[PDB]
């Protein structure tokens, strides 16, 4: 799995 | 498009 | 242009 | 000092 | 568990 | 100061 983080703000984070 | 930064180690940016 | 995540507190990000 | 950010959701830092 | 990235230089990630 | 990450490729920080 990948650990991410992402925003497009407030930045969120997930494992996928 | 979202920011995004991953890793699975270094860190890595793209912008998508 | 640089991605930057900043914070003085929430993690901001910017493209610039 | 180490600089960290975490998150388990809103990522947050801290100087150490 | 936390996801952290950390650095004192490289940013380093870990799932604790 | 802020905590800055950045990147144009590796993520870098700096505490200014
Ligand atoms: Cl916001
Ligand atoms: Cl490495
Ligand atoms: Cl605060
Ligand atoms: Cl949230
Ligand atoms: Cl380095
Ligand atoms: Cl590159």
């Amino acid at each position: 799995a990948y650990l991410l983080f992402y925003t497009e703000a407030k930045v969120a984070a997930a494992v996928k």
